[PDB]
């Protein structure tokens, strides 16, 4: 039936990712934003099933905001959570992904040429957003995303980091470069070696 | 069933609309245009009735790109032919619009600081779009909306004008100016007091 | 000389918005972020200054995002301290507006219920922006800006509201509708009531 | 001096390319859609000189949507022109470009498979636009820009095609499939090939 999505339990505990991310933004990001994702997009989707059905093409397409947003929020917040893992865990270090990192070197240069070319994207941002790494055809870029727009259709989503100021901002106030240098340590490079040689459909599976 | 939506007839002849817009124009805006937006507007809702059943949200959101253009495609033209008529129909006699047009003169001054007013906002659209006369409230405004947006936030539409190339060009060239100029004299303005009078509900009553 | 833009000082002391907004966000709001869109401005204002000189519209176009995100920011938060003073200023009173308030009780029916309609539209804005009461014409309209675009050309500002989450997370956390029902007690209407008065070069003369 | 365009002349008649495009769209396209770009990017910037000496900063913002659209006009048009040549030219053979075929090669496995790639590109525009082959770093992309905005700082462009209703409308009615098929027969290689091999500045050197 249509609309029956839940938050996601995370892979570990709110204060895991210390000191990367504090304990209490990890508890407001997952318990109150993406939730509320969660519950305005089953209830934007069960109202277009109704507008779907009789054929309400207006209201339709006053719908699409709502259900891009929350839906967009949805995928995002659950790549994200996916692709963290505490610094401590093997997961964390890149040897975990020989096939991604090669071609990332083969692309960048250097891993370190990568997160520089990422840090800057992220930097970047104007307002909210994300950056991602994706596979698209067999190649890997950097591409950014305004709000909650979820990876383009066509890409497959390797990692992401969220750029909304709710993401950093009661540990690192304005300075999200410290936000960016620390995410670092607890990315789940395992995570994106799997993302990285899957499919697009794969990359979702956790949304299921 | 999802997806059944058919061209309407014009509720005039091909050649009707002449000299103000050519017969070759019109067949080719309705018959093609027209029914091109209709045609791919029932596919994209066929795609989407199965990613909506199946909770694929990343589908939903891809397939929105196609619904809002071939579905406002749908909305636009539709309201479009009703509010044209022959200009020797006693419904291009802006008298037949008596409360729309006294509103009109109170908020711009005059029917003809109006229609400067709505050339002018035509005039400056770049790229392809539609200029339009709605409602909000009980007030008027012209808005603009690109490619082939609806006025579907709220605002009820009293008339629009096309302002693609493909709705000019073959007779008018680069020259909108003399198109605008020219189809005030097709706007029927008995179509444009009814919207006025009426509801958002009742304008869409036309896509039934 | 191009690019001198500098950063205002506030009309008030850091604290003087407590407790609606607490004198950490202010400090920081002021300090950092509004001074950071004053340097860039001014950078991008420079570059563009040879740009325009040199007939280089390649330059021009792609330096239009830094000038329209860093002007927009800098013109946006020059209006906000403006229109916010302590809560318990005269200016805070809605009596300090005769005139506006007349017109908003005309067009939405009453203080309260426009003050509702600002906050949803306020609530709605999805991602970092402004709200802002505006007039064009004769007439009064409310109209959220994304980022830091600038109200448009033709409308006159009559006051706004930053929901960019560095405005209120610190003190609301997630909560902004809280921040929403708080911000109106330091809403400086003796400013709202003279943009009101005066046309759009006159809101723009703070800079 | 600020603002001191003028409309470059063609590299060939107005009636050279064809039988793809015809004589009367190569004048119009020229003599007034491109002529009226340059003329208005010309008020424009004269008028952003006085906004900007008066550190007008509100002015500025509101000139920008000017600049760009039709500073763009005459970027993208100028760009075009240089590369389209006759079709019996030497230059219109693809062998003229042996380092970029090669790399189109590589990338989408064949000249053919990347005809097809940006042929669906093209035509996937919505509303008004162009499609390009552009060059990010050592890689070769397909990317659509909406409108006039030009190619995106930071890539090169390669070659352009316009999808502007007025670039064929007269010759295809609405029949952009033919148009692109035929639109190949005119692409100028050798232009191609020289921008490929430089950076983004020698691509624009002929604005001057
Ligand atoms: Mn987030
Ligand atoms: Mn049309
Ligand atoms: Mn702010
Ligand atoms: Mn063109």
């Amino acid at each position: 039936s249509v609309g029956t999505f839940s938050l996601p339990a995370l892979p570990y505990a709110y204060d895991a990712l210390e000191p990367s991310i504090s304990a209490q933004i990890m508890e407001l990001h997952h318990s109150k934003h993406h939730q509320t994702y969660v519950t305005n997009l089953n209830n934007a989707l069960k109202t277009y099933s109704t507008a779907l059905a009789a054929n309400d093409v207006p209201s339709q397409i006053a719908l699409q905001a709502a259900i891009k947003f929350n839906g967009g929020g949805h995928i995002n917040h659950s790549l994200f959570w996916e692709n963290l893992c505490p610094a401590s865990s093997p997961d964390a270090d890149p040897a975990s992904a020989p096939e991604l990192t090669a071609e990332i070197a083969k692309t960048w240069g250097s891993l370190d040429k990568f997160k520089e070319a990422m840090g800057k994207a992220l930097l970047g941002i104007q307002g909210s957003g994300w950056g991602w790494l994706v596979k698209e055809g067999s190649g890997l870029r950097i591409v950014t995303t305004k709000d909650q727009d979820p990876v383009v259709g066509g890409e497959v989503p390797v990692f992401g980091i969220d750029m909304w100021e709710h993401a950093y901002y009661l540990q690192y106030l304005n300075g999200k470069a410290a936000y960016v240098d620390n995410i670092w340590k607890v990315i789940n490079w395992k995570t994106a070696e799997q993302r990285f040689k899957g499919d697009r459909e794969d990359a979702f599976k956790i949304l299921k």
